[PDB]
């Protein structure tokens, strides 16, 4: 019920190895640790959580765009990309959450679906 | 070896029955129409060429945005997304071309392979 | 004059009027400390934010209101709010701009730094 | 005055300098007849492209010379060039601007309208 995809747009390619942390406010309004993952050679991360645990919420996706790029020995702008969005609000949804990166900006797209 | 993918910015959803056409420049400088489609529910165009017929040269994927917000009832700032690109100049490689609209603004970013 | 923030609509390609957007300053204990606010004018530009001797190194987040902006449209939006992550560093150059535009479900946003 | 491109650059967080545009207006035979020229000044703009009295209603093709600007800083670029072809309709507002953002496998482009 949740996908995250990178592209790189410098390289032309999938990005690959990008960490992406999830967070889920919480009654008491913190951001609460709800699911990691790193992107494959696809620039695909699934796996992250699933119908049961995906519940109504708002949700922080945030994407380790700085240490994608130090990684590959660049020094970038962002510290991260985030995105921020309640879910689940009228009924499960499966959620794609897109990416394109380069080293001074970042866009990101939602692609929703009903199961 | 070449794919088309389209995504919706105002609805979060694929971009469904965006028509594309591909161009190749011939060795008279016009653009020669090369292969055309649709996008189907998923948002994705397959089946344009094989790697026989996609041989080295200068080819132009028109993504017909206005046709496409048209279809929606909605007035379009562009007449298409256009994506001119040299391709297979360093032997066969396999792209993919994705393109995120709106109604006064698009992204197109490539993502190419090596097989 | 070092920070400015301007915000464009890529569904009615326009500058995006009277949008909130907060500065906050990351705080030595990792919580984000209030650093400047406005909305964005007729051009969908704010200015004013800081000046040379408040905007020292460090990480700073732009928080931009898109939720409201969309809904004061009539128009349902998938995020919560736009937020920009970046660290500020002396060493490049002296003027930042951090421009966003903005889509229901869907943002770019880019640095314009420039002396 | 009625129409002003604007173009960025996404890998280094600055305006494009020295980018060749060129302006075409569709003829009624359906080619592009050349319609003014420049290139980009150190803020990214290109202005004094034409003027009210020749700026009528019809089909413009803006064609930005990516591959030049990328080559000059030493980058291997995708696209030929990238272009924006929209129409210009008295009905809508009275100031064009186009603008772009550049990386090297991609672009995003955006019109901002005003009167
Ligand atoms: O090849 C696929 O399956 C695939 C999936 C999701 C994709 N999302 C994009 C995309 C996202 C933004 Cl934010 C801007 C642009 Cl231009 C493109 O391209 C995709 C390609």
């Amino acid at each position: 019920p949740l996908m995250v995809k990178v592209l790189d747009a410098v390289r032309g390619s999938p990005a690959i190895n990008v960490a992406v942390h999830v967070f889920r406010k919480a009654a008491d309004d913190t951001w609460e640790p709800f699911a990691s993952g790193k992107t494959s050679e696809s620039g695909e991360l699934h796996g992250l959580t699933t119908e049961e645990e995906f519940v109504e919420g708002i949700y922080k996706v945030e994407i380790d765009t700085k240490s994608y790029w130090k990684a590959l020995g660049i020094s970038p702008f962002h510290e991260h990309a985030e995105v921020v969005f309640t879910a689940n609000d009228s009924g499960p949804r499966r959620y794609t959450i897109a990416a394109l990166l380069s080293p001074y900006s970042y866009s990101t797209t939602a692609v929703i679906t009903n199961p």
